[PDB]
């Protein structure tokens, strides 16, 4: 009845917007879960762009890749929202502030750059999450054809629990090695773009990592993380949202308070 309540509190809410809520939480240090619409489909958005940063990190450990190997792109025509590429179209960037560029600021260029040339496109991340365990995650299109978010799309689409269940492996688990693992870390500590999601439902000084989506369209937006609480193992917690109109604005706060929920049920 602590699941049983926390759940008719993501009901209301969910429908206090007229939307749909999807949440997964795991405590890593007593493995208490909560679940709520949990093997629902709802879109990744720019959410896979933190699996795509791991997958990069993989390829290194593979030594498929070098971290530090420029990556030229100085004719290609760049993705709307491409803010950290469009810098360094000049110049190129390495393979790593790429990757982390792609995760940090959502950046489209790096993302798209990054599929067609190392990870084998959306099949080859769909293939890199089944390599993981990951049986519901599906990228179907590239950047930006992705984001629609159309009522009843399965293109494009995990559930709360995968996405949670995998952020677990990648962030805590032994799909990277020790070294590996503290930089993919430390690339999702330093999201810049996440400020009123997840991180906002939990204490400023505790050490959060995390990774948003928000297609634009249809009230569709999510956000994952890894939180260590002070003195704690680490919690994980994977919210994601849709609303029932197309010209439906997301909602940070609805995703706040639901990662408030979340935490509160697996406490
Ligand atoms: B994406 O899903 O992630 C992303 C975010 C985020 O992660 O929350 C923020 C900014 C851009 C992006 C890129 C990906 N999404 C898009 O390309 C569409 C997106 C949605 C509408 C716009 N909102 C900015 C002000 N309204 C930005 C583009």
């Amino acid at each position: 009845n602590k699941s049983d309540a926390a759940a008719k509190q993501i009901k209301k809410l969910e429908e206090d917007f007229d939307g749909r809520i999807g949440v997964f939480a795991i405590d890593t240090g007593s493995g208490n879960t909560f679940g709520y619409r949990s093997d629902e489909r709802f879109p990744l958005c720019s959410s896979f762009k933190g699996f795509l940063a791991a997958a990069v990190l993989e390829r290194v450990q593979q030594k498929k890749l070098d971290i530090n190997q420029k990556v030229k792109y100085e004719s290609r025509d760049l993705e709307y929202h491409s803010p950290i590429t469009t810098k360094y179209k000049g110049s190129g960037m390495t393979l790593g502030d790429m990757a982390s560029a792609a995760l940090q600021y959502s950046d489209n260029g790096a993302t798209n750059i990054i599929m067609e040339r190392f990870l084998g496109g959306p099949e080859g991340m769909t293939k890199f999450m089944r390599s993981i365990g990951d049986n519901e995650f599906r990228l179907d299109r590239w950047e930006l054809e992705l984001n629609t978010a159309i009522p009843g799309d399965k293109r494009d689409t995990s559930t709360p629990k995968a996405v949670a269940n995998s952020l677990n492996k990648l962030a805590l688990g032994n799909v990277l090695n020790a070294k590996v693992k503290a930089i993919y870390q430390n690339w999702l500590k330093g999201n810049t773009t996440g400020d009123a999601r997840i991180r906002a439902s939990v204490p400023a000084d505790w050490v959060v990592g995390d990774k948003t989506g928000s297609c634009g369209a249809y009230g569709t937006a999510n956000d994952y993380a890894v939180i260590w609480p002070k003195n704690r193992a680490p919690l994980i917690v994977s919210i994601y949202t849709t609303r029932k109109s197309k010209d439906d604005k997301h909602s940070d706060k609805t995703i706040a308070e639901a990662s408030r929920i979340a935490i509160q049920a697996i406490d």
